[PDB]
DNA sequence: CCGAATTCG
DNA sequence: CCGAATTCG
């Protein structure tokens, strides 16, 4: 059974407001797929070790140690881990910086990378400079290896050009897919009230790059999760959960 | 010969927003008025009450507001000095404070004089929105008339960068305070180190308020000397303004 | 009326 | 945490 899916989701571990009760959502969405690879963002202490406790067959990698970061988790058994390394944005006035991970999936090497980049409109031109730095250090990311990041990226699809644009070796997997009709946002304020804000934004800020290296992993689907409100009132976060499929 | 050629003007953001002690500032501000009595005065950010105070006191001088309601720039002309042939108002098509330019034409001793004062876009925010004023007003400037002295005095909300931003003055147009050679008493019209009237802790040192100057012709009219003014707490405890009055000394053939 | 930090909507 | 409008010192 040789396949491969991972998930990139911002849960807000920030908003404090029914906090366990939708980490207990997202841990069910979690089980229920069961990746082999989890990325998410804005994670803090209490969280990460309930997320220890439960999810128990995961080897767990976090940004920080304290306050809110990023973490990837991997599927023991079904992922061996080569090696972490953890690079943080020169420019950050927010703590934020770059998780990248190397593993290896049945024969098949894999770099995986998540990172949070400056939030706001107002640091924008951070953002950016983030990055590109995230970018050139995918392809800068060895010959021999398959690159993947997927993060909670803040930014517009015009801004994306701004920067300069994608190399011609790394892509985005919405993309890549034709654009989906379905995945075209993962910020949606009119499907998603947890924020409480009376404005209709549709924003997809969580990404997925790719970059074979000859390519022996397919990306098959694109999927979002987490698109029903818990029994509390609220959806487990305000950014909508991202699941991809792959094949080899 | 009480005046041999001399020419004196004040342009001043009088800040009618900060009622805190205002009319007694309002008095302070009209004894330094009364005091250098200068030929034409501009004034930004000034209310219907300051108005009608000004009108009051100063009574010699014949008053043109750039807006009837809310808060506005006006130009005081001193009148048995100044005869005025016509006053334009021209709003920015692309405020959104209610700024306008506020232009008016005048006869000095056969010398015409068009004499200009607006209050531009402030906060940073809108810097774009402000050039966009800025060069719309120098258009004006140069649109002019020509044999006409043109003087603009006003609250410009400008740094020296946003100006070369523009694409500079025009060859023509020279900002007053750069034509003497940048005094450095003159260096800032918006002291927060020496300012302290809306109780800020801040070392905010900007030079907000300019002069432009256009003769056409060869220039017969020579801007002279240029020189601050409000530089005293009041007994009030306030400063007349958190801006500082700008005086400004000019001589003709 | 600075300018970054709340608040409002 | 959108994005334009107060607030503090």
């Amino acid at each position: 059974g040789s396949m491969f899916s991972l998930i990139t989701w911002n849960i807000d571990g920030l908003d404090l407001n029914n906090l366990s009760e939708r980490a207990r959502g997202v841990c069910s969405y979690l089980a229920l797929y069961s990746p082999d690879v989890i990325f998410l963002q804005e994670v803090i202490p209490p969280y990460y070790s309930y997320l220890k406790k439960r999810s128990s067959n995961y080897e767990i990698i976090t940004g920080h140690e304290e306050g809110y970061f990023t973490a990837i988790m991997l599927k023991k058994s079904r992922v061996k881990l080569k090696s972490q390394e953890i690079i943080p944005f020169p420019s950050t006035k927010m703590m934020r910086n770059l998780l990248c991970v190397h593993v290896n999936v049945s024969g098949n090497e894999l770099c995986l990378m998540t990172s949070h980049l400056e939030s706001t409109r107002g640091h924008a031109a951070e953002r950016m400079n983030q990055l590109k730095m995230v970018l050139k250090k995918m392809q800068e990311a060895p010959e021999s290896a398959t690159v993947i990041f997927a993060g909670d990226t803040n930014l517009r699809d015009r801004e994306v050009t701004r920067c300069g644009g994608l190399p011609n070796n790394i892509v985005d997997v919405w993309e890549f897919l034709g654009k989906p009709k379905h995945c075209q946002y993962t910020w949606d304020t009119q499907m998603n009230s947890n924020l409480g804000i009376t404005a209709a934004c549709k924003l997809r800020f969580d990404r997925i790059f790719f970059r074979a290296a000859e390519g022996h992993i397919i990306p098959r689907s694109l999927d979002l999760l987490g698109l029903e409100k818990l029994d509390c009132g609220r959806f487990p976060s305000d950014h909508w959960g991202l699941l991809c499929n792959l094949d080899i």
